[PDB]
Parts: structure tokens; sequence; C-alpha cells
């Protein structure tokens, strides 16, 4: 019961993410993870390029009642596999 959701802008996704994520921009992620994770136990990571951006994601999923949301940092505190652009 888990997901890794890059909230950044999706630019930088084409980059670098971690092996296995998905993307979808904060301001999407607040309507589409209900598409993506029907189930609000599921452990929903988000990241995004620093932590910033994740930590107003873990903020708004809890509010949206998600009952198992972790937030990871940022791309450079993870030290996950990753892929490349």
């Amino acid at each position: 019961a888990e997901h890794w959701i890059d909230v950044r802008v999706p630019e930088q996704y084409q980059q670098e993410h971690v092996q296995g994520a998905i993307n979808i921009p904060l301001k999407e992620v607040k309507e589409r993870i209900a598409t993506a994770v029907p189930d609000k136990n599921d452990t929903v990571k988000v990241y995004c390029n620093a932590g910033r951006q994740s930590g107003q994601a873990k903020e708004i999923l809890s509010e949206m009642g998600y009952t198992h949301v972790e937030n990871a940092g940022g791309l450079k505190d993870i030290a996950m596999p990753k892929v490349k652009g």
C-alpha cells in the first residue's frame, strides 16, 4: 500500500525522477489522486525538487482525508534509484 507521486512541475520529471514514481503536478494531484489512488489508505509518498511543494502536498492530501500520506522531501535528498531524461 504505497505509491510515489512527484508533485513537481512535469518539466523537471523529464530530467530526473525516482524509478517507478508517477508525476502529477500539485495542482492536478488534488483532483487526479482520486483517479490514481482511490484507496485513501495507500501510502501516497509526495516529493518534488526540494521539499517545499511536497510539504504543501502532504497537508493538502491530509485535508482531502488521505489517511496514509508521507512527505519524502525532494529528489536530491531522496537516495532511491533514479531514471533520467
